[PDB]
């Protein structure tokens, strides 16, 4: 409908494009590795919009238009995230993590996730639980409660 950005955002472990899981904590943790990469997959409508790139926990992903979604209506953007020099999570099985992702002349896409950070040696620890394919987003750049960039305030 007029005014509603879709966006999905996946994960897949290289080397294998492996799938990425969660866990139920008190409430979805999503289960990294670090010392790692990983595919990142974006898929949007409008197909008008044009990202430059996605952040993860302070992780520059660059994003490069790739095709048409196959079988579907969408656009693929793609990257790598590196998870090397990332800490693992130390106590409390989970930590915040921003997202943030720039959709040029339209908007900022921003949530928090919930992540355990695994030790690069404890992959059989991280790769398993409930594998999900995608995170699925409904953004409206226009809602109401979007906060307007404030370019400029001037006492006259
Ligand atoms: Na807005």
């Amino acid at each position: 409908l007029p005014g509603i950005v879709r966006l999905s955002i996946a994960l897949r472990i290289q080397p294998n494009d492996g799938p990425v899981f969660f866990k139920v904590d008190g409430n979805r943790t999503i289960k990294l590795l670090t010392g790692s990469s990983y595919k990142v997959e974006v898929k949007i409508k409008p197909t008008t919009l044009q990202v430059e790139n996605i952040s993860i926990g302070g992780v520059l992903v660059p994003l490069e238009l790739k095709c048409k979604e196959p079988d579907g209506e969408r656009v693929v953007y793609t990257g790598i995230y590196d998870t090397e020099g990332v800490a693992p999570t130390k106590s409390g099985e989970r930590q915040p993590i921003q997202i943030t992702m720039p959709f040029t002349d339209i908007g900022t896409f921003e949530t928090v996730w919930q992540v355990k950070f695994y030790n690069y040696h404890k992959r059989d620890h991280c790769q398993w639980g409930s594998p999900f394919s995608v995170i699925e987003y409904e953004c409206k750049p226009n809602e109401t409660r979007s906060l307007m960039w404030v370019n400029k305030e001037s006492f006259l």
